[PDB]
């Protein structure tokens, strides 16, 4: 109940929100049906319209006009945006030269520059260069301020995650919010766009921007607006609460624009008439920039120009049926569109399997334009799978396609040409940013980024201590003038053992065997020389991996590679190496075919066993320095040593020992020389961070051999690829990869074929950054480089996409 009798008179979009029964004022009172009786009378004025016209220059103020042009407006902080270039021969802001803005130039009482976040719905990055010439006011804002040529969204690509994930610095899988739809099944609840369960505060996790600004005495202005508000009265109310006394006045403030999300539904992302909203957004942006220009503050506020997602051409043809696929369809609950989301239809039915679901949708027809995925095997830089609201079945759907479970619920619910919501990584669905002001730098562009790292960026902006998040703080201090983040590396917890030569042959009992017997002070001392580490500087580049957290592990040295060996899993950590454009690639030869060799290092009690291979029927092994690549035939006999022996099954070596044997030196011919660094990593409860030893699932039968979830490699050279990669001496080049570690290969549907037909662009889906590998690993790398740390983290949050250009 909302007793609607109280009155707005003076409360016209007041800043606290008054409890129930008592009617609010405020800019979100419409969409709780709660607004007072007078609101639109007093708070919605519409007459005479937004512009000031010569005139009405120094009228008489009249209380009912939308705006004001009378001489008193600025001293009330209401004129019309335009008041000044209409009657007081003034420019707009877009038609002054840029100058740049070297301290913030502000009024006497601001304790800070404010921070105006303008947001924009379905604004696809490439309309900053397509409708350039439509929005000069966004593109003085683009090329004087600070700009990327994309910015990456979150998975799924819809607004409330996206919009959350801005706020929070949070997954949707942190935050809660992982659609536009949910079913929670511990709350049996539903979230909907259209109702009231959305306004709940239980869906709504972590700590978003406007809740860490007012707990740190940071005072902020409403971020949301209903619909139906105007967006020239949205705009004229934030620039009537920057006049407020410094007491009262905000310092961070946002706009949403609903455009040009609305319009690219109904007519796709480059439909003619697309023309028209992106000049309706720009004249906006004109008239903040205006207001600013007129209250002197537009050399004072930093502006975010940012988007949510982008916007593909997707039409009702191009829907694929579950229906089609499953006998059972009635039985199953879709989420739809382009993303799916299954779950049975009834908690109660006892015949439900999904992995029966699972296969009746793989691999099933010629061109398919979906695939299915249990959630725990989605790429993992999709972060997208410990959530409960998630569903166990997903399916990723292709770019321009949708999915649905029976065609009635498509023309029985075409229309739209327009949506989003595909991965991530897709260039349709990549946005915007921008940002403007005194503590962004000049005309200056930076490389795409996460929209999860620009939580950090707010919060230093107006001095405010983040909440935990899943950005990388100071990960882009490069687009910062001032108010840079200086972290320090963390230390490192556990140190390293560095074994010598502690064990005879003979103590080892591990049912190995290898044709080695076969036999020099010269030669001898050489290869001692190898075991202490010589060789260490080429193959470890940037220092040693640092481990954060508490266990036992060896530092191994060889010739061609060092390994940090794990007592506790029974294999390393890591394993670095490095191979020149010059490298040769070699066979694995007859009579070391099948050779394991105990390491005399390292105990038979930390060791793996072949007998444990021989008798799990479904299990083998491979090597993580691969033995194609030694620099010699003696030095390959370093390869077959237990200590760099990882489970592996047949169907997943298949993939490993192309990635080895061919896609290595490839990229080493490319990149003028590779380093790379490979391991396992264990996360079975999928919650993106590195399992504890008793949280694994699954062991090589009969041992105490653990089985990794997926394989990762992190693949390092110089940016400038005229030096090798060992001899660096400027920026780095990063691309990695986490592989999911499969007894099967279907998630390739052409996986019968070649391996140079499909395993290059499995792992192109499996791409990662190097922070997604620290936190499934506990490691922290780059340690030890010449580059400034800040450089460092920014290059751990690369991720190669394989995407043409933008
Ligand atoms: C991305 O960044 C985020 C933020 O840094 C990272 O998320 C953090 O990860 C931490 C480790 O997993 C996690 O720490 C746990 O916190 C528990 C207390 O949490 C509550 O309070 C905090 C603080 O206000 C709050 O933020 C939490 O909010 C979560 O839950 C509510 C309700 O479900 C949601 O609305 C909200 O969205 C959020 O949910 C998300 O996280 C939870 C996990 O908390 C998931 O389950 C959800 O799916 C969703 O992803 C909470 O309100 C605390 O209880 C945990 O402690 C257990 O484990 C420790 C080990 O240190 C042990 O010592 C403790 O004793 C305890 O064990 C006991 O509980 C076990 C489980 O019930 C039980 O088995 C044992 O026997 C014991 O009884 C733990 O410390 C932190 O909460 C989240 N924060 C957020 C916001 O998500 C995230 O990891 C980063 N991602 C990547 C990839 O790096
Ligand atoms: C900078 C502004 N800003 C930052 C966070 C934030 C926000 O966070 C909440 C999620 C708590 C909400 C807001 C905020 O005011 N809103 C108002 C609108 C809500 C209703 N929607 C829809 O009808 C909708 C729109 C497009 C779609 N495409 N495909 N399906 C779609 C369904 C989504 C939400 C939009 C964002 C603005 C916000
Ligand atoms: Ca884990
Ligand atoms: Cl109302
Ligand atoms: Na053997
Ligand atoms: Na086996
Ligand atoms: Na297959
Ligand atoms: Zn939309």
């Amino acid at each position: 109940w909302t007793a609607t009798s109280g009155s707005c008179k003076g409360r016209c979009f007041e800043l606290q929100e008054v409890g129930p029964p008592d009617c609010r004022c405020d800019n979100l009172c419409k969409s709780y049906s709660s607004c007072c009786h007078d609101f639109d009378e007093l708070c919605l004025k519409t007459a005479r319209g937004w512009e000031c016209t010569k005139d009405r220059c120094g009228e008489v103020r009249n209380e009912e006009n939308a705006c004001h042009c009378s001489e008193d407006c600025l001293s009330r902080g209401d004129c019309c945006t335009n008041y000044q270039v209409v009657c007081k021969g003034e420019s707009h802001w877009v038609d002054d030269d840029c100058e740049e803005i070297k301290v913030p130039e502000c009024p006497a009482g601001f304790v800070r520059p404010p921070l105006i976040i303008f947001s924009v719905d379905g604004f696809r990055a490439s309309y900053m260069k397509k409708g350039s010439k439509v929005m000069p006011n966004i593109e003085k804002l683009r090329s004087c301020g600070t700009h990327a040529p994309y910015m990456r969204p979150v998975y799924p690509t819809k607004t409330f995650p996206n919009l959350y994930t801005l706020a929070t610095g949070l997954y949707p899988e942190s935050h809660g919010i992982v659609g536009n739809s949910m079913y929670d099944p511990v709350f049996d609840a539903s979230f909907h766009l259209r109702g009231r369960e959305k306004f709940n505060h239980r869906w709504w996790g972590g700590q978003p921007l406007w809740i860490t600004a007012t707990k740190q005495g940071v005072r902020a202005g409403t971020f949301f607006w209903s619909v139906s508000i105007p967006h020239e009265r949205r705009i004229l109310t934030i620039l009537q609460w920057l006049s407020l006394p410094d007491n009262e006045r905000p310092s961070v403030y946002a706009f949403y624009s609903e455009q040009p999300d609305f319009s690219g539904h109904k007519y796709g992302p480059f439909g003619p008439e697309m023309t028209n909203p992106l000049r309706e957004i720009d004249k906006t942006v004109g008239q903040l920039m205006d207001g600013l220009k007129q209250l002197r503050l537009h050399r004072c506020v930093n502006v975010i120009f940012v988007g949510d997602h982008g916007m593909e051409d997707v039409t009702c043809d191009r829907t694929e049926f579950l229906s089609n696929y499953l006998t059972n369809v009635d039985d199953i609950t879709l989420v739809p569109g382009t993303l799916g989301r299954i779950r049975a239809k009834s908690i109660n039915n006892s015949k439900y399997d999904p992995k029966t679901i699972i296969a009746a949708l793989t691999c099933k027809k010629p061109d398919q334009h979906f695939k299915p995925y249990m959630k725990q095997h989605l790429p993992k830089r999709l972060h997208y799978a410990n959530n409960r609201r998630i569903e166990d079945i997903h399916l990723l759907v292709d770019r321009r396609w949708h999915v649905a479970r029976k065609p009635l619920d498509v023309y029985k619910k075409c229309f739209f040409q327009g949506d989003h919501g595909f991965d991530n990584k897709v260039n349709s669905m990549q946005t915007v940013f921008v940002g403007y002001g005194p503590t962004f730098k000049y005309r200056t562009k930076v490389p795409p980024f996460e929209n999860i790292e620009l939580y950090n960026v707010m919060c230093d902006l107006l001095g405010l201590k983040p909440a935990p998040n899943n950005g990388t703080h100071g990960s882009l201090n490069h687009l910062l003038r001032t108010n840079t983040f200086r972290p320090t590396m963390p230390d490192e917890v556990s140190r390293p053992n560095y074994p010598g030569i502690m064990y005879l042959q003979s103590e080892f009992d591990l049912g190995c065997t290898c044709d080695d017997k076969v036999e020099n002070k010269l030669e001898e001392l050489n290869k001692r020389l190898h075991t202490k580490g010589s060789t260490k500087e080429r193959h470890l580049l940037y220092g040693r991996p640092a481990v954060l957290y508490r266990t036992s592990y060896d530092i191994l040295y060889h010739t061609d590679f060092e390994s940090g060996y794990s007592e506790i899993f029974l294999m390393p950590l890591w394993t670095s190496y490095t191979i020149s454009k010059q490298a040769e690639v070699s066979s694995i030869p007859e009579h070391l075919t099948n050779c394991v060799r105990p390491d005399v290092r390292v105990s038979p009690g930390f060791s793996q066993n072949c007998l444990a291979y021989k008798n799990d029927k479904q299990m083998s092994y491979g090597f993580l320095f691969p033995p194609y690549l030694s620099s010699s035939p003696e030095a390959k006999y370093d390869a077959f040593l237990v200590t760099n022996m990882v489970p592996m099954y047949p169907a997943f070596k298949r993939v490993w020992a192309y990635f080895q044997r061919v896609l290595v030196k490839k990229y080493a011919s490319e990149r003028n020389g590779v380093n790379v660094i490979s391991g396992p990593i264990f996360d079975y409860n999928y919650d993106g961070l590195r399992d504890t030893e008793d949280e694994i699932k699954q062991y090589v039968e009969g041992s105490s051999i653990p089985v990794p979830t997926h394989y990762y490699s992190i693949i390092t050279s110089c940016l400038d690829f005229t030096q090798p990669a060992d001899k660096c001496d400027g920026p780095l080049s990063v691309s990695s990869f986490i592989l999911p570690h499969r007894p099967d290969n279907d998630e390739s549907c052409n996986s019968s074929e070649d391996e140079s037909k499909w395993v290059e662009e499995l792992m192109k889906m499996h791409t990662a950054r190097v922070r997604d590998i620290e936190h499934l690993t506990g490691l922290d790398f780059y340690r030890k480089t010449s580059r400034s740390y800040s450089e460092i983290l920014t290059l751990k949050t690369y991720l190669h996409t394989y995407e043409s250009e933008i």
